[PDB]
C-alpha cells in the first residue's frame, strides 16, 4: 500500500532566545552597536517574523572563540565545520530516538536511512555518524543529503514513499537536521538580504519512521504519502542563491520571493489536487513552509483560505523559527498532535487530504499529498 | 520488470596529463623543486599507479591565477569553489547528451535526474543547473547528491533502480561528474597520504538511462540492476576522512586501505552471489572500483580471479585515473563495449551474472548485482 508515516520525533538544540530580544543579542555580540540605524531595521524585520523564540546551537562562547564568525565574510568556515559536522548528526539522533521510541519496534528492522541537511559537509557523512550513534545495522542503506535547503522536507517524503513502496518490509527513518550556525553572519549594510536572514531561522531536527503495509496492531499510521511533485518556477533563479565559502554559507535573498510563491501556488495545488478530483483549497489541510511569515500569507491569498487554515504553519514558526528541511516535518507533527488534542475524526485536522509545501532554491516547490489516518 | 540500464554517455575535460610526466609537472607548477626526496617519493609512487594518464578540468594558467591553491593549507576552497560549481554541471551535461543520443528517445520523458559529485556544493545544486543546460522538464524529479566520494558509483545505481521500478513509465537519468581540482594540494612531509593522493585521480563524468519494462522495438537493455547492498566494514573508520575546510578537501587515507578491502571483499562477493546459487568466482563479471592499483590486486588475489577477470576495471584505471563516484559506471561501458568488439555472447564478457564494488569513506562498500543481456 502507500508509504505511511508511523511516528514522528523532533529535537532542538538546548539554548533558546526569544524574538523581541534577539536584535540586541546579535549587534551586542556581533560588536556591532555603532551601527544603530542598521540595529532599528533590524529591530523592524525581527517583529515583522512572526517568530517568538528559535533554539540555536550557536552559543556566545563558541563567538567569543572564533570571532572571525562575527566579521563579514572573515575566513570562518573551519569554525562553522567544526560546530555542525558533529552538532548535526547528535541532534539528528536525539530526533531519532524518540521517533523510534514512539514507533515501538526494534531498531534493527530499519532498512534504509535518509539524513538531511543544509549545515556543513563531511567525509564519512553525517549518516554514517547517525547509524553509529544510534547503533543501527551496518548494512543499512543509506541516502546522505547535503546542502539541501528549504525545499527539503518535501524531499525527504518524496524520496522515502519510493524506497518503502519498492521495498517489501521495509521500514525508513527519515532524519532532517538543521544547525544555523553555518550561516550566521554578522551585519553589513551592503547585504540587507543577509541581515534578513539572521532573523529567520532556528535549529532543529525531525525524525520519521516511514514504511508500506503497517502491521496495525503495533505500528500506529499517522499519514499515508499519496503523491509528491517537484517543479521549478519559471524566471525566479534569482529568488535564492547560497554559496559555501571561506566565510561561511553566503545569502542572495530577493525581496519579491513571497510574491514569486503568489504567483506558481494555484497551478501546485491543482496539479496535485485535481488528480483525487479536489477543487475546493478548504476541503483539505495545508502544511506551509514557513520560509518566511508572507510567504504564508501569500500562500492564504492566493489559495483563499480561511484564517485558521495555516495555524499549524504559523505556531511552528512562532515557537522555532524557519527550521530548514525539518520544517514542514515539525508542521506534520504539530497537525496530527493538535487534531488528538482537539478530538478531531482525523489526524489531518478533522479532514481526508492535505497538502505540503516546500520552497527552496531554484526556485522549486515540492507538493506531498498526505492522507490522513481516521480515528 | 528489472531496473535496467539502458544507455551509458562519458566525457571528461579536454586538457589531458601523461602520469609519466605527472612527478615533474606537479613539482614546478607547485614550486616544490627543493623538496627533492619527496619528489623523487612521488616520481616512485606515480609509477606504482598503474595510471597512464588523467584528464584535469585544473590548468597551470588557473594554478596561476589561485595561487593559494598550491600551498599546503592556504586558503583556496573559494577558488576552488569557482571552478567546480561551472564546471561539474557542464562536464556532467556532456555526458548526458552522449547518454541521451545513445537512447534517442525525447529528453521530455526523462521522469528523475539522480546527480552525484564529490567536488564542490552550490545552492541551487549541480542538478538544478544540469535541468537547465540541458533543457530537462522542469518538472523533473531531482536527488542531489553531494560529498559522495568512491562508493557513490554503486549508490546512485541503488537509488535509480527503487525509483525505476516503483514509478511505471519513469526513465531515470543518473549523472556521476568529478572534478578533482576540489582535492589538489601542494606536497608537504607530514601529510604523506595526501602526497600520495595527488597521483590517484583523474576527472571525468558518466551518464546513464535506466528504467524498467523497455520499449523493445526502440531501446536497448545493457545490464539488469539485479540487487544491490551497502554496508559498513568493521573497524576501517579511520581508514578514509576527508574534510572540506578554508585549504579545500583534506585527506586521511590509511596505508592499509587495500587489505582493509581484502578482509572484507569474500563475504561481500557471497552475501551477493549465493541467493543467486553462485560460488564459483570466475564464472561472473567483475567491475572494481579501482581505488587504487593496490585494491585492484587485493580483490583479485582475495577472490582467486583469474588473469584478466579485472581487465576492464585496469583499463579505466590506466586510460582516466580513479574517476570517483563514475569510475564504476566507466567501468560499466567498457565491459559492454569491449564485449561486443569482441563478439562475446552477453554485454558482460560473454558471461550472465555481474558484480560492481565500490568502496569509500565509513569503510563502505557497495556491492550491485548486475545480469548482462544476449548479444543477439
Ligand atoms: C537555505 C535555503 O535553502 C534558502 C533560504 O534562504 S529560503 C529563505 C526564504 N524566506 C524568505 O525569503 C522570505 C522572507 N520574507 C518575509 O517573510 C517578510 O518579507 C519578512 C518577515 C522578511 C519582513 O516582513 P514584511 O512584511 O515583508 O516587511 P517589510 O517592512 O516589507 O520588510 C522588513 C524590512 O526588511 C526589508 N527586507 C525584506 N526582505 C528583504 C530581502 N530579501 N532583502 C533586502 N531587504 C529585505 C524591507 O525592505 C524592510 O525594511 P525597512 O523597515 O528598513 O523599510
Ligand atoms: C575521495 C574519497 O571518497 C576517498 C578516497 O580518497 S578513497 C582513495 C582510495 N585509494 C587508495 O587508498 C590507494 C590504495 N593504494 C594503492 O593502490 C597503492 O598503495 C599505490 C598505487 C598508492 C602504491 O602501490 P604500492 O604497490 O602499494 O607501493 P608501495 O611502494 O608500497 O608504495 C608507494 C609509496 O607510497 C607510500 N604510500 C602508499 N599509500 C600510503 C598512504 N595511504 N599514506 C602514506 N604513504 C603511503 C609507501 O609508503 C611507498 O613509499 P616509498 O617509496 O617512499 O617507500
Amino acid at each position: 500500500g502507500l508509504a505511511t508515516i508511523l511516528a514522528i520525533g523532533t529535537a532542538t538544540p538546548p539554548n533558546c532566545v526569544a524574538q523581541a530580544d534577539y536584535a540586541d543579542y546579535y549587534f551586542r555580540v556581533t560588536k556591532s552597536e555603532h551601527m544603530v540605524d542598521l540595529k532599528e531595521k533590524f529591530k523592524r524585520i525581527c517583529e515583522k517574523t512572526a517568530i517568538k523564540k528559535r533554539y540555536l546551537a550557536l552559543t556566545e562562547d563558541y563567538l567569543q572563540e572564533n570571532p572571525t564568525m562575527c566579521e563579514f565574510m572573515a575566513p570562518s568556515l573551519n569554525a562553522r565545520q567544526d560546530l555542525v559536522v558533529t552538532g548535526v548528526p547528535m541532534l539528528g539522533k536525539e530526533a531519532a530516538v524518540k521517533a523510534i521510541d514512539e514507533w515501538g519496534l526494534p531498531k534493527s528492522k530499519i532498512t534504509h536511512l535518509i539524513f538531511c541537511t543544509t549545515a556543513g559537509v563531511d567525509m564519512p557523512g553525517a549518516d554514517y555518524q547517525l547509524v553509529k550513534l544510534l547503533g543501527l545495522s551496518p548494512s543499512v542503506k543509506r541516502y546522505m543529503l547535503y546542502q539541501q535547503g528549504c525545499a527539503a522536507g518535501g524531499t525527504v517524503l518524496r524520496l522515502a514513499k519510493d524506497l518503502a513502496e519498492n521495498n517489501k518490509g521495509s521500514r525508513v527513518l527519515i532524519v532532517c537536521s538543521e544547525i544555523t550556525a553555518i550561516l550566521f553572519h554578522g551585519p553589513n549594510e551592503n547585504h540587507l538580504d543577509s541581515l534578513v536572514a539572521q532573523a529567520l531561522f532556528g535549529d532543529g531536527a525531525a525524525a520519521l519512521i516511514v514504511g508500506s503495509g503497517p502491521h496495525l496492531a503495533v505500528e500506529r499510521p499517522i499519514f499515508e504519502i499519496v503523491s509528491t511533485d517537484q517543479t521549478i518556477l519559471p524566471d525566479t533563479e534569482k529568488a535564492m542563491k547560497l554559496h559555501l565559502r571561506e566565510g561561511g554559507l553566503t545569502f542572495q535573498l530577493h525581496r519579491d520571493v513571497p510574491l514569486m510563491v503568489a504567483k506558481n501556488i494555484e497551478n501546485a495545488a491543482e496539479k496535485a489536487l485535481s488528480p483525487l478530483g479536489i477543487t475546493d483549497w478548504n476541503s483539505v489541510f495545508w502544511m506551509v513552509h514557513p520560509g518566511g511569515r508572507a510567504i504564508l500569507d501569500q500562500v492564504e491569498r492566493k489559495l483563499n483560505l480561511k484564517e485558521d487554515k495555516l495555524r499549524a504553519s504559523r505556531h511552528v514558526l512562532s515557537e522555532y523559527g524557519n527550521l530548514i528541511s525539518a520544517c514542514v516535518l515539525f508542521i506534520i507533527d504539530e497537525v496530527r498532535k493538535r487534531s488528538m488534542a482537539e478530538g478531531k475524526s482525523t489526524t489531518g485536522e478533522g479532514l481526508d487530504c492535505g497538502v505540503l509545501f516546500g520552497f527552496g532554491p531554484g526556485m522549486t516547490v515540492e507538493t506531498v499529498v498526505l492522507r490522513s489516518v481516521r480515528v
